[PDB]
């Protein structure tokens, strides 16, 4: 069970902007999470190999990590808000689905999760 190629950073065809949304889900959203003491095991794409999960990336279609999103955000390769959003969101739901309820990786998603709807709640009002 070989690990696929992560998910792209650069895409020349994909349209993207700068907005102050992206701008604040970058310097507020992300860097709350990527500093957090439960941030390490989303902080790069899950080693199915060096973890031994060979079923990950038959059960995971959408892997997402916040090394992806935050390489997304840094390369401005969004359009909107609302895709860097459900970035977030697969990578949390992507750890429900593979887990079990009250296993340490999915408290560790929790309390990022938590963090995450107490800034989302504070999304500024596009400019
Ligand atoms: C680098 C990464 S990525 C990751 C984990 C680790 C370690 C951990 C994990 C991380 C921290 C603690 Cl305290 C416990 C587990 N769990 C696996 C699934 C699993 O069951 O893996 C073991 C068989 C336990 C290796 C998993 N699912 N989703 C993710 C994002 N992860």
């Amino acid at each position: 069970s070989m690990n696929p190629p992560p998910p792209e950073t650069s895409n020349p065809n994909k349209p993207k902007r700068q907005t102050n949304q992206l701008q604040y889900l970058l310097r507020v959203v992300l860097k709350t999470l990527w500093k957090h003491q439960f941030a390490w095991p989303f902080q790069q794409p899950v080693d199915a190999v060096k973890l031994n999960l060979p079923d990950y990336y038959k059960i995971i279609k959408t892997p997402m990590d916040m090394g992806t999103i935050k390489k997304r955000l840094e390369n401005n390769y969004y359009w909107n808000a609302q895709e860097c959003i459900q970035d977030f969101n697969t990578m949390f739901t992507n750890c429900y689905i593979y887990n079990k309820p009250g296993d340490d990786i999915v408290l560790m998603a929790e309390a990022l999760e938590k963090l995450f709807l107490q800034k989302i709640n504070e999304l500024p009002t596009e400019e």
